[PDB]
């Protein structure tokens, strides 16, 4: 699927490992470090989970067999072969058929940069001898032929991306994983990793939408990558939304500067892909445990500019923090829909699936409160927290009529746009705000 298709899609991140099992067991894994068990069969069987809180589309881990651990799929061997953990080739072609029957798009996670650690040689791996891999040094962050030539974590064997015969290989794995089973996107791991000129061919060879992550948080670094992939993981709005959110280091200008901050990086930021948390970082709720904020970064996540994405296990207050404590097995809360969160993002989705999708930004900028429009919608945003009823006002002149009825989708609140085009509420529970005009 093109870049114009995934637009309107919301994506929910999953683990393969940890998100579900054929089994019904709730019991949790003994050691987040190794295999907990998950399979392709376990998200098919949980399909209707996902679409319920109103996601489009799922990402899933890496497909190819890892070496030892490798259960997140980010250190693979054979790129040719699945990870048996998962399951089989009919297995993977049946889970992407019942999405795609229930017009759910499916992102495979790729790696071009490394291979899984060694115990003693490459046996069994593609990249089969030293030889296909840069010399071994640490990264010097500062330096970006450090960060590229280098080796991931002091220990991800780095791929030679300039050998053409391994270009031409990691070309070939891609195209086939997308091909072989009409993946819609993929989720380009490392980034950063590789010299930018590598990232034309290989997203050409996937022949469909690719969001980037590039690890870094300004937007300096990040933006030039849109001249080579479609798309980049919007890490530096990451940073601004964890400001406002859960330290309150900053008030709701800092999200209002990265929005200008990331127009002037980037080519096209309605195609960025926006979150608050995921695999490689603490969750929300590890360092700010009250759910009001979460849930007003979450409106900002699935409402806000970019095409959102939501890491599994948000929707049960999962709370876990650095990997790998942020992996949490999944099945522990019985894929309950009643959970407060899930019900939560469901009401969101719905505006999000059902609303025009034309997003303006910066309707207002407080310093504890925010509004935006999400097509016909005026949503609020606040960082005053649980239990806070404070009042929140802001001109609506021009954007919504003198005397109009506006309607919270959230709580129970009704308010009327003043006689001269000012809109004045008390919150509810500090809870963000969905607006509907009569
Ligand atoms: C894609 O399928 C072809 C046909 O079996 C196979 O030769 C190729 O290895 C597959 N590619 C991958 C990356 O699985
Ligand atoms: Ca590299």
């Amino acid at each position: 699927a093109t870049s114009d298709d995934w637009k309107s899609k919301a994506i929910y991140q999953l683990l393969t490992d940890r998100f579900g099992r054929a089994d019904d067991s709730t019991s949790n894994c003994s050691n987040l470090s190794n295999y907990c068990g998950g399979t392709y069969e376990g998200i098919t069987k949980h399909l209707d989970y996902i679409s319920g809180m109103g996601f489009d589309a799922i990402w899933i881990s890496p497909i190819p067999k890892n070496s030892d651990g490798g259960y997140h799929g980010y250190w693979a061997t054979d790129f040719y072969q699945l990870n048996s953990n998962f399951g089989d080739e009919s297995q993977l072609k049946a889970l992407i058929q019942a999405a795609h029957e229930r017009d759910m798009y499916v992102m495979l996670d790729v790696v071009a940069n490394h291979a899984g650690p060694t115990s003693n040689g490459y046996s069994g791996y593609t990249f089969g001898d030293a030889s296909l891999y840069h010399p071994k040094c640490t990264i010097d962050y500062n330096d970006q032929t450090s960060i590229e030539q280098c080796w991931v974590a002091d220990e991800l064997p780095d791929i030679d991306t300039e050998n053409s015969d391994n270009v031409a290989i990691l070309n070939d794995i891609v195209s086939g994983w997308v091909g072989n089973y009409s993946f819609d996107g993929i989720r380009i791991d490392t980034v950063k990793h590789i010299r930018k000129d590598f990232w034309t061919g290989y997203a050409e060879a996937a022949g469909v939408f690719a969001t980037g992550e590039v690890f870094n948080g300004d937007p300096a670094y990040v933006g030039p990558y849109q001249k080579y992939l479609p798309s980049l993981i919007n890490y530096p709005m990451y940073y601004a939304l964890n400001d406002v959110f859960v330290s309150k280091s900053k008030g709701f200008s800092r999200i209002s500067e990265m929005l200008g901050s990331n127009r002037n990086a980037f080519e096209d930021t309605s195609v960025l892909t926006t979150f608050v948390d995921n695999h490689d970082n603490p969750r929300f709720l590890n360092s700010q445990s009250d759910k009001a904020l979460f849930k007003n970064a979450l409106t900002y996540v699935l409402l806000g500019e970019g095409i959102p994405i939501v890491y599994y296990g948000s929707e049960q207050g999962f709370s876990g923090g650095a990997d790998p404590a942020n992996r949490e097995v999944l099945w522990t809360t019985n894929y309950d829909t009643s959970s407060d969160l899930y019900q939560f993002i469901k009401t969101v989705n719905s505006v999000r699936m059902k609303s025009n999708k034309a997003v303006y930004m910066d309707i207002y900028v407080g310093d504890n409160a925010y509004a935006f429009k999400h097509g016909d919608a005026l949503v609020v945003l606040n960082n005053y927290g649980s239990g806070s009823t404070n009042q929140v006002s802001f001109s609506v002149s021009g954007k919504f009529d003198s005397g109009a009825s506006l309607m919270d989708i959230v709580s129970n609140i009704t308010t009327t746009v003043s006689s001269d085009g000012t809109v004045t509420f008390n919150l509810k529970d500090g809870l963000p705000a969905i607006f509907t005009s009569a």
